[PDB]
């Protein structure tokens, strides 16, 4: 059931902003990692002394990183005649986020009609604000309200080139490169109590709870059209494994983002790219499944892939769920960075056309069990 | 003239610890980016709950990149019982470095005899103690005094695998990329006042000015037999052209190092692998020279290097100085990171063979006036 009780109008993922204390180095690791592209820039060669900010590109995904310069730089200056591109950013968050957290998203933005009325009923309706609506340019509406942790959910929205400021980066510093991957598909929050959480995010927005039929508990909250996914985990203590989320907790200094599941149109060449730039600069991926995983594959999805397919997803390690709607092939890389924190899922979800409806194929809970059962087999 | 007034027994250039907020991402990009092995590491994987390191390896270069994790998962330890495989390093020291330096340089390391014997006839010679004599594992002994700014000379000494507590890294894990970088050259410092950090440093060390025959003043002190090359830049004010030297010590908030040159025993085949990967990962060079440059090069090293030769360094943008004893290949990289701050020179010199004498052919302070008439020149 979808009650579609978004409270304003909201449209898609828009980009994904990352704190860190260095944002050349973490940019280029990503575009090659991960075959995204080097579109736009605001930095000191486009006149800004606050931050430095570089969009990667793939598809339609859009990847920010930002980081400080020394405050010296721009000491002179005031809010009103700041030179950041990005009105929200502040020295003293940006390195305290990047010093508690280590390297992580900050912002995950989604695109609504007016982010000013999205600001003003979303803080009515209990969101705590972080940066009030500033209109850049006369073209850009931008406003953050607090998501989870020290992660800000951001508006943005446009009257009719990422966002003023920003210039485009000269086709010969800007290589093609892409291996597949075109849009966000979901992000993902690690919180400690999830029923807390849940309500407040829910209640500012109106995303209802999508229906998805060892480790965690979750729940993932949607948009009208549930193209917004925004699912949530808490850990389950007691248990014999110690639980990755209460892991993430642990090292990440608190709640944030657990995932980035990143949609390809053609999961089988993105994961021969990234394989292949592994260890020369790109992702690790976490450790495949025992073969006793694809041995029974075909006992499951043998009517959405053939043979040949099913033993390409066993070369490439990739898993796979199906709703009762629709399939779904997902891989998960190891951690971005130093620590056991934020990691990226490369997917592809196969049905529910209409278009495809979001979310078609649910999120991979059963890979949970399929895993576990699979692993007891390959022991025999 | 060499009076090797050496106060203890250097031998090389060890290794170069870079300080920075994520390790992962700065090690793997400058590894593609140069051609750098992963060789080692120490971080949770190997117990280390204090801080994150990586070693990158290039013939004798050793590249260290390390992190700091966050305190709470050390706070039960102290000093006596830590698990930091670098004793040295301080979360605060750390944290306070690279929010004020951003990414940058911490230590320049050099083997020495006796590591404690060297710090003990350092500090007794007005050096300023900054990590006392520790020994590892019975096996390894190593001290930090200050060098300039924020960075340390480190002196390490083996009694007969990169320090204890770093585990080698597994064959599948570490790919033999290889561009031609084969050792540390030389490492240069900026300084506000170039009088008193040379007379502090030469007092605590023994090191001779090493003869060298717009933008700054400089002075290159050398251990006796000239392979421990320690430059150093004070910006020359009241110019028309701002000072390099003192746009750095502005962006970088005071005094550190500017450059690393790397020695390549093939710098043609070095900047041909380099220059493929940056837009893909690697590093940018500064710009190139105009080819009035070029068209003057047969009237200088003609008689060292082939018309195809001097074709091939018009292609890749090498300038070429040369000594009364020797020729110089150099080009320099854009700078590493976000701000202005360090960059990296490419070099390789021909002569003074008795092995290769340290320092031969200068330090291209030539190629400044080279290139300022070239432009002149081609200007026309
Ligand atoms: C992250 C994820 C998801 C899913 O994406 C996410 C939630 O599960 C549910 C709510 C939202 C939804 O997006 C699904 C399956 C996964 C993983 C995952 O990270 N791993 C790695 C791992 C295995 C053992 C120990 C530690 C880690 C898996 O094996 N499977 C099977
Ligand atoms: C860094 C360097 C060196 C040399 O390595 C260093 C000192 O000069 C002297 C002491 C130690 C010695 O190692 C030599 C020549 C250089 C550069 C250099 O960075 N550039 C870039 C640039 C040009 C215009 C404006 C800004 C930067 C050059 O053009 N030339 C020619
Ligand atoms: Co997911
Ligand atoms: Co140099």
């Amino acid at each position: 059931k979808n009650p579609k009780s978004d409270k304003f109008k909201v449209k898609r993922f828009h980009h994904i902003e990352f704190w860190c204390g260095d944002a050349t180095n973490v940019a280029r690791r990503f575009s090659w990692g991960l075959g995204m592209r080097f579109s736009a820039k605001s930095d000191l060669s486009t006149g800004n002394m606050v931050h430095a900010s570089y969009l990667l590109t793939s598809g339609d995904l859009r990847f920010l990183f930002t980081a400080p310069y020394s405050p010296s730089l721009s000491a002179g200056e005031i809010k009103p005649t700041t030179t950041a591109s990005i009105p929200s950013f502040d020295h003293g968050s940006c390195r305290s986020f990047f010093s508690s957290h280590g390297l992580g998203v900050r912002a995950v933005a989604i695109e609504v009609e007016d982010a000013e009325s999205a600001f003003s009923i979303s803080v009515a309706n209990g969101a705590i604000p972080s940066s009030p609506p500033i209109v850049l340019n006369e073209a850009v509406t931008i406003a953050e309200v607090k998501l989870y942790g020290d992660v800000v959910l951001r508006y943005v929205s446009y009257k009719a080139e990422f966002l003023p400021g920003f210039e485009r980066v000269e086709d010969a510093s800007s290589f093609p490169l892409d291996y597949g991957i075109r849009r966000l598909d979901h992000a993902v929050g690690n919180v400690p109590e999830l029923g807390p959480a849940l309500t407040y995010v829910a209640g500012f927005t109106g995303f209802h709870q999508f229906a998805e039929f060892s480790g965690l508990n979750s729940a993932v909250l949607a948009s009208n059209d549930e193209m917004v996914l925004l699912p949530i985990n808490e850990p389950v203590h007691g248990t014999k494994r110690k639980s990755q989320i209460q892991t993430y907790l642990e090292h990440n200094e608190g709640a944030g983002l657990q995932h980035l599941a990143l949609m390809s149109e053609d999961i089988f060449r993105t994961l021969r790219e990234m394989r292949k730039r592994s260890s020369i600069g790109g992702f690790d991926f976490m450790p495949s499944p025992p073969p006793t995983y694809y041995q029974n594959l075909k006992k499951r999805v043998g009517d959405v892939l053939s043979d040949d397919q099913i033993k390409e997803c066993e070369e490439l390690g990739i898993l796979v769920d199906r709703d009762d709607q629709g399939t779904l092939l997902q891989i998960f890389t190891k951690p971005l960075g130093d620590r056991p924190t934020i990691f990226i899922e490369i997917i592809q979800r196969v049905g529910c056309m209409m278009y495809q409806s979001g979310g078609c194929g649910g999120f991979g809970k059963g890979n949970f069990s399929e895993l576990f059962k699979s692993i007891e087999e390959y022991e025999k």
